[PDB]
């Protein structure tokens, strides 16, 4: 006969945006196309996170922990101004680049105080870490198992930790494309920008993760499909 | 309401699959309140080489698969088991308590006695700083293409994916009837599980993920818990 493991279910099932959208995310990234690209001449992103102390941990009953930033914390790209609302992640990755997720994304989601929309940064992170990432590390120690639940961290959460490293330029190189959110409602008009560098973490910290995504008695992931990329281009700041 | 829910594969999967009432794998209760049924049936005692020359084979149902010569033998209850091969599992598919750990390893034999298939089970558990060997070869040899098999270089000793014996010399393990956990989840299957888990790296629990992601993503190859019915789990420990 013929069997498989397959993915996990829900995903397809989604309704609405979700099934009719055709600007919807996670996509493909090429890299080692030889495809020509757009380039997003919208020059580098400058972080104004200060605002971190004081931070909520949220069990949203959806795999991921969810922390929530107080009004204040702004990150700058082109003109425009992004206010950080809260971040999460997802195991494996969303994203792809050239066919290949990572083992985890994080995701910051921002007001986009200059669009009306939502902007999504969006980075990849890799084992082989040799220091926890602080702020994944709390917020994996202060978000409660219990489902729904949200309790105040004590420490502070600098969401910046979970930014790549600058290259050797002054730059952290990204990717830039409109889509939709990846969970239901899986609303469109985000703005995804997806940096291109990945930061390394502790295997102990996937593994910590992919745990709570399974209401810490198993190993799970929380990830959706790849989704057409449609009329869309993507826009590289390399 | 939404979810992502489990893997959408093995609900659909036919045959006694999704008919039997003797399937695999189980939850194995540990701190309950019910009575344990001691199966006094002694101590595991194994001979397994040392460095054993295997072929490799990719399943290509998510784990490699590590086949042996004959010569690795597992007695226990007055009986000779024979290793087939061995392979894996991310999660453990076994739980206790409810609770799964990050690998289990399966070392399937055949009764020589009886001729029916007897499978051991060992969880492997994150925190190790001592990559396992076993494991380590398994993935280093595994051939990308599946259903293809490759000889290995080197030796495997499969010992090491089974847990040290305890300060009192015992392996204590559980003992159950039940089925493979892959179509066509043939029963009939002798199942022993051991209840002391192997440390191994994060390093490989994730490499492994990564195989059965077929290197370009981190999946799961594990099927979800069924229902004891009416069989009882009897206890050595
Ligand atoms: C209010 C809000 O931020 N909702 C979100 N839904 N999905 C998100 S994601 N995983 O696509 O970044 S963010
Ligand atoms: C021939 C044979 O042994 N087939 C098996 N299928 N699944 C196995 S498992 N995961 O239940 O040990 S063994
Ligand atoms: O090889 P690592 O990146 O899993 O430590
Ligand atoms: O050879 P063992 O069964 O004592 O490890
Ligand atoms: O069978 P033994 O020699 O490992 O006790
Ligand atoms: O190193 P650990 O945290 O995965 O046990
Ligand atoms: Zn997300
Ligand atoms: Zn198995």
């Amino acid at each position: 006969a013929a069997w498989n493991y397959g993915e996990v279910a829900g995903p397809p099932t989604w309704k609405g945006v979700c099934a009719t959208g055709k600007r919807q995310s996670p996509i493909n990234i090429p890299l080692n196309t030889s495809a020509p690209k757009v380039d997003a001449e919208m020059g580098e992103f400058d972080f104004a996170y200060g605002s971190f102390e004081k931070c909520d941990v949220l069990n949203t009953g959806h795999g991921t922990m969810q922390v929530n930033f107080p009004a204040g914390n702004l990150a700058f790209i082109g003109n425009m101004e992004l206010e950080l609302l809260q971040f999460h992640f997802h195991a494996p990755s969303e994203h792809a680049m050239d066919g290949r997720r990572y083992a985890m994304e994080a995701h910051l989601v921002h007001k986009n105080k200059s669009t009306g929309n939502l902007a999504v940064l969006g980075i990849m992170l890799e084992p082989g870490g040799l220091i926890k990432n602080p702020a994944l590390s709390t917020a994996l120690e202060v978000a409660p198992e219990v489902p729904l639940a949200k309790k105040p961290s004590p420490k502070g959460i600098n969401p910046v930790m979970l930014l790549p490293k600058k290259s050797k330029a002054g730059t952290r190189p990204f990717v830039h494309y409109p889509g939709s959110l990846t969970t239901p409602p899986c609303s469109e008009g985000v703005d995804w920008f997806v940096f291109m560098q990945p930061i390394k973490v502790p295997d102990s910290q996937i593994l910590d993760f992919m745990r709570f995504v399974g209401d810490n008695k198993t190993y799970a992931t929380n990830t959706r499909p790849l989704q057409l990329l449609n009329s869309r281009l993507v826009e590289y700041e390399l």
